[PDB]
């Protein structure tokens, strides 16, 4: 703390508000600039609840609390933590997209960094415009894929900004430890380029070599203030760009791909409780993707390597995976072009080619039918009637983002099986009970119950760079952390409300496997994993500012 | 003060050395930048005198001197207060002037403002670059008369620099509020023209309506910023421009010239006390310039108005006033060009026209002998010899700077004259003692006698202009503070060594008349015009930079 | 650069001087701050060697070049760069040992971090006050034992400060990457006790155990802010506490001793040149040392390293290693104490024991004479004398600092020898012209020739410990570099002129070794380890300080 007086209430990262003692006023040069009143922090989450709640609509609420990050950094993170789950919905999905696709509307002050195409070869100019000069865990995005929404261009960056968010208020990350970044080449959506309002450049997107030079010149200009390890965390990119650049880098930086890889571990996760309840029989596993894109061929590859890690061959195990997207089945020959990461799970075309989603279910006859389009309720009535004949408790996860695009709901899925499935969504849903009294508590399958804590251990471990099986690990964390209780209520993950200790242990977990195979780079090694985790961790408690005064002998 | 930390240090305004309280070092941030010992100013001093005392140059002492002034600014004004009588003549006068025809080279850290012809059109913004922002004087020169040295360009700005030390070190003005600045619009000067370490613009001076322009743009952009009462103090210019911008100015803004007033009321202030030793009827009182420049004319009009004030009229007193300048006596008809300021005094011819000095001295016979040609020692030892010959007690008042280019020397005045000389000179002369024993102590005529306190004055007081007779009057408050012991002497001015309690008294004196003729606009008006001046002076001591710690009831 | 205006003039880091363009002036708001003139850095070190040429005394040149470092931090090292072979004993031995000696005398402005006893439990609030925030190398002392000059106290920290210049006129270490510390727990020295000038506490050394925790403290406080690799070169400490620290924490920290280690391997440089001219049978291998300390041992057990890696037994090595101290030759069974680490060297008495140390020259009859007792004259011409008989060419090493503690001079050994010795200085001495028209130019054996490219390496590589071995590799790095017509003049080290290079070159060689051996962890690895090196060094030329400005398609 080198600043004094206004600049000290300006600044969020120190602003207390009230909660400035005396001591620290007179001392820092704050008296007579906050009323005589010295508040609590518990006061001042009183405050702000009582508020909160005469609000009406989500919208008003969201950009209420997320105007506290930009006056009070630490009762921001309070109120979160004073509930999370009640305002996760709010900060996170469904309601943050909503948020994204009106970004230029609410508009009031920015948050993360902004590098455009038009900035090209200044990139490392505008990193060292950045405040906080110890980053360590970055988010970017260039809003092509915003959730199901689609290119939102730097209406997007309200993505980042909502997940780093979510690193703290999880994980413990510190706050100023983070970097949303989104990178602007322009966008196609006609919309945003009529618009007004916009935040980004007015063009459409450019697709030369010189997008690839840029992204190029991003990741060396960063690495190159923050250093070689910096984190960073590829978000909703379009599906070229996010294989093309995960498997171009995750070799050279410490990176990796929420989208592809964070849900792989999600969705294993939830598959891996829901076996714990059916004990199928792994010859008899069939699964079938309604998509194939970034999310789905991510989770098929982590699904295959627990299966392979249960005996199964790499090629017994793919043959067991099906795909259906927006041309139809993945079968060999087919018209529609079939790519590299594809290839493995696109088979030869059975007897009767279908047509509609529910011919594919009805022929192929899956065990679990995963939706990762983002297209819609695909996941019809006709269908989820037709997994609930062909087997007795199916497995139906719909997971896009948000709960429009959503395949269908938790309602539909209780209510059109007889309460016989294990259902998971992307989007939170409330408990269903049904005509006859059965009550069911869904879970959500998001990759927020596994980036904080993942994160957490590659930085704290001083990891150099992510391969899949932290991922496989991680997802091995989470159900671990699953009782027969919470599962006895329809949860294939642990409760929400739990999500910054079940964020904590999956991070101990993850430490313990890079250390054991010398992936961890922090010297010395901890003796106990888990007091070295806890340790570390941010707190929202407000700290002395107070200089360190003291007599001599 | 708002900041803290290493800053502190930096800036000599604050920096404080050793002399930081632990208090203060541990609730500033300075711990552990300052070795583990506190001093106090006493000890900073004792560690000053020590090392001066070492030291063999002049310009050896004035870059070290000089150089505290930018490292400690308190501790710099308490070592002057130690003995202004014994490092007069290195920070001023004749030290000064061997620094400034050297500026390029002795170069460490630049101070003031720089304004060049080339900015024109942009000096405000210049003027804007300065850091303190309640300026209240200023001391200006374009460095084409720097004593008697001539056209040193931007080497010149080292007599600003000086000349505000004498504010604050004799009056007690705040550092923070003097501004000293150069006006460069080039320099005839062909030497420095191909000196590598001049510091100006190498070009000839610029004489076009755009160096007055320059000026005016100058004069205007400083009384935006900070006031139209602030005071402007010319120096140095040349003989043309210092007329001409005092004429043009001196009621538009608060502003005068030192070489031409201050430097009135001074010589006016010495010839007073000098009548009180010989009491020579007015009627017979005959002058004699060495020179019709800035100087001469400003003491022959300054001699005029009491004069007048003691009978005499206006045309008469100027009859008893004569000038000789390098081209001879200023006689109506001669082939020399005569000016607006000359006429008064360029009189009829006399029977014989002087040749020489001596002649002129020899023809007219004068009572009083000045020197202000700053052509060297022109008061020959004949022309010494004839002045004790046509006076019982002849005046010698050699005032031209520095010392090389005085008219000639204390010891040579008088022991040429059997002692019965009154001599003043403008540059530093010790005791002498004639062969015969007798000690005779001279003063030392300058306008450093007269600045400070006058200017203090109009400051206090709010004055918008400054007229003649507030010189007029400074000049009878320097004399009234003579005695006569100190007179017996041989020095017509009260001793060196309390040039700080004249010049207050000279300021109290002078904020009277101010305040008494309606020409002071602070309010409300004080009672006790003492008390209110030795009030407001400004300590050379320390203050206290702690925070206004205390506990509520 | 995030300030802008006076500021950026006042930190010697950014300040420029008339250095600063036009551009620059007018766009970080400096246009009047600093004279119309711009100057080159080039004109500006014109000026500084035309000021020193002035110059007599080397205190006053020292205060004067040091003075400039608090300036303009940019010119400091151009000025050194330009000749650093003849500002070497102005900068380093013997003026800084003067200097020193005098530190309260000549204070101006403080420079390093000072951390007191008294200020034990809030070393980290004092480490948190230092300015930059990325340092990567420290030196310590607690000025016990400054050079062979003893315990200075606080008046010590004239060495950290001059090492630290060498790290960057050497080895091109950043600047802002250093800090050099002193550590005030007292002194012991009578005579600063009585000093007003002391810059320390005054107290006699407090030896208890508070004096351990607070280097604990110190240590842990350092790594904490700016990391565990950190540098951490010890200094100046007395012969206990030296090794006591040193084998307490060289696997702890990345720390070394530079009078232990640092000097062993440039005396096994000097030596290992030498042997190139002697070509002596290992097996005829007597090596003789006057004193037992800090030094004498630490070049020992590197010299017993060399030995053994060319044959001979660890035993058999030291058998060649005989130590005389300030009690006399240490043999087995003497009253004055022994202690771990002489055993080795302390062997059976022999037939006569020697009184004094001519005796043991006689006695002994040693190939070497090794002088590392910091106490004067011991090598008298007796001595040199009888090394002359003994031996055909004598190798004679007066290393003790600085000058006036030599045990002889270069003068001496090669007249008293007929120029048939082998001599290296601590310090500076010219070259010697015999009576016979031979003349001789002598090398210094100074681990400056050590310390600043060894660091250079260690922090490159991003190394965590400090093994010995790093030592003798460097040690082999410097002797390698030597040319034959360069020794053919008496020099058993590269011309002092060139030490730059030198540097970098033993940089280069040691972290080659780093990599070779697992001991450098910087990733990923350079394929050509000299580019790499050159490629990092910091130059002294000034940077554009100018906004990154660009038009947008
Ligand atoms: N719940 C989570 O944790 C999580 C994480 C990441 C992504 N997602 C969601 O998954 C969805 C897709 O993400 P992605 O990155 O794989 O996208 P993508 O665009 O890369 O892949 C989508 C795939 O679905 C197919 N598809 C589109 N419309 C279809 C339709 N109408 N019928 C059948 N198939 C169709 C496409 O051809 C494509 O192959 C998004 O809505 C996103 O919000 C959820
Ligand atoms: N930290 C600050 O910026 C600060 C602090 C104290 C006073 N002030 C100024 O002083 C004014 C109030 O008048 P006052 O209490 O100074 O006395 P005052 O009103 O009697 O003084 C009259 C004028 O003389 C000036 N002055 C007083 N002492 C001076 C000195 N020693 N050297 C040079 N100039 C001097 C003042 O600035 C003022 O404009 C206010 O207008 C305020 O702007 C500013
Ligand atoms: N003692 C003080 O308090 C004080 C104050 C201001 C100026 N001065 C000194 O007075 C001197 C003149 O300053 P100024 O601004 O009036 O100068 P100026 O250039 O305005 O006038 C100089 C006059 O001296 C005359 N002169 C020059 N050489 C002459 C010579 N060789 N023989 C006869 N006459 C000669 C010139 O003709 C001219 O009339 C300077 O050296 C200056 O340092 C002293
Ligand atoms: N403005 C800044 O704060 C800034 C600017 C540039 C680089 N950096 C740092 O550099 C690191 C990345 O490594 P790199 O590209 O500098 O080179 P590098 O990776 O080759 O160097 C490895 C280590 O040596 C250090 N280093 C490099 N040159 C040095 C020198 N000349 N003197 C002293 N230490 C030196 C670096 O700090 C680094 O920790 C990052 O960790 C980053 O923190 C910081
Ligand atoms: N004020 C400061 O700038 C400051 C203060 C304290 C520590 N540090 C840094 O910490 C390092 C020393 O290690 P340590 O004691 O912090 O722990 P550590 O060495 O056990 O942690 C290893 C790495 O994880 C990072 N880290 C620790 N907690 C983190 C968190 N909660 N969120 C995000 N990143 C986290 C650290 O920066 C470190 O690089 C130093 O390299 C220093 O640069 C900086
Ligand atoms: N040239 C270099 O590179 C370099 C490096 C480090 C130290 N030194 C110098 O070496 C000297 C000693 O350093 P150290 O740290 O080894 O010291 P130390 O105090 O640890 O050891 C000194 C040894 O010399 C002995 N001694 C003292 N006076 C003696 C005397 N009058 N006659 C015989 N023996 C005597 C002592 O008993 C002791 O064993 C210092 O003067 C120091 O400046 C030079
Ligand atoms: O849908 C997205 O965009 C995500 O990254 C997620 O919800 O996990
Ligand atoms: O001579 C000068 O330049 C002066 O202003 C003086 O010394 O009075
Ligand atoms: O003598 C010393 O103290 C040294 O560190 C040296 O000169 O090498
Ligand atoms: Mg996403
Ligand atoms: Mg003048
Ligand atoms: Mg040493």
């Amino acid at each position: 703390i080198k600043e004094k007086g206004k600049p000290l209430m300006l600044n969020p990262r120190t602003n207390k508000g009230m909660a400035f003692t005396l001591q620290e006023r007179q001392m820092l040069g704050l008296q007579g600039l906050l009323p005589p009143k010295i508040e609590t922090q518990d006061i001042q989450a009183l405050r702000f609840h009582r508020n909160l709640k005469k609000m009406t609509s989500p919208l008003e609420k969201y950009i209420y609390i997320m105007g506290i990050q930009e006056r009070n950094e630490k009762l921001f993170y309070r109120i979160l933590q004073d509930d999370i789950e009640s305002l996760m919905p709010i900060v996170y999905t469904p309601t943050v997209g909503l948020a994204c696709s009106q970004y230029g509307h609410i508009f009031r002050r920015p948050k993360g960094l902004f590098i455009s195409i038009s900035d090209r070869g200044h990139v490392r100019s505008i990193v060292d415009n950045w405040p906080e000069n110890h980053v360590k865990a970055v988010v970017v995005t260039d809003g092509e894929r915003i959730l199901g929404l689609g290119d939102l261009g730097v209406y997007g960056m309200g993505i980042p900004v909502g997940k780093l968010c979510l690193y703290t208020a999880c994980a413990g990350i510190r706050p100023d430890r983070c970097l949303p970044v989104c990178i602007d080449v322009g966008t196609d959506n006609i919309a945003l380029l009529k618009d007004p309002f916009y935040m980004g450049l007015y063009q459409k997107r450019d697709r030369t070599q010189q997008y690839d030079d840029l992204i190029d010149e991003f990741m060396k200009a960063i690495t190159d203030r923050y250093g070689r390890n910096t984190l960073i965390q590829f978000e909703d990119f379009g599906n070229h760009n996010a294989f093309r650049f995960l498997r171009k880098y995750r070799e050279k930086y410490c990176t990796f791909n929420d989208d592809i890889q964070g849900t792989a571990a999600v969705a294993l996760a939830g598959l891996l409780a829901a076996q714990k309840v059916i004990s199928k029989p792994i010859s008899e596993h069939k699964i079938l993707f309604l998509g194939a894109g970034e999310a789905a061929l991510g989770i098929a590859n982590l699904i295959v390597m627990s299966m392979v890690e249960n005996g199964l061959s790499e090629q017994e195990a793919q043959k067991k995976i099906w795909m259906f997207d927006k041309y139809g089945l993945l079968v060999k020959g087919r018209k529609a072009k079939i790519d590299s990461y594809q290839e493995p799970f696109t088979h030869s075309a059975p007897e009767s080619i279908p047509d509609t989603f529910e011919d594919a279910v009805n022929i192929l006859k899956p065990s679990t039918i995963i939706g990762v389009a983002g297209a819609g309720r695909l996941f019809t009535p006709d269908v989820i009637r037709a997994m609930a004949s062909i087997n007795e408790r199916p497995v139906i996860f719909a997971l896009s983002n948000p709960t429009a695009q959503a395949e269908c709901t938790a309602e539909e899925a209780y209510t059109l099986t007889e309460g016989r499935c294990l259902f998971a969504s992307g989007s939170p849903f409330g408990p269903v009970k049904l005509t006859d009294g059965r009550v069911f508590t869904p879970g959500q399958g998001n990759n927020v119950y596994i980036f904080p804590g993942v994160a957490l251990a590659v930085i704290l471990c001083n990891t150099r760079h992510i391969s899949d099986s932290v991922f496989l690990e991680a997802a091995k964390a989470l159900t671990s952390q699953l009782t027969d209780e919470e599962l006895a209520q329809g949860r294939l993950y642990p409760p929400l409300a739990n999500i910054q200790e079940v964020s904590i242990n999956i991070a101990i977990k993850v430490t313990e496997y890079l250390y054991a195979n010398k992936m961890a780079f922090r010297y010395p090694e901890p003796e106990d994993k888990a007091k070295y985790v806890k340790e570390r961790t941010w707190r929202s408690e407000y700290d002395s500012l107070l200089p360190d005064v003291y007599e001599w002998p």
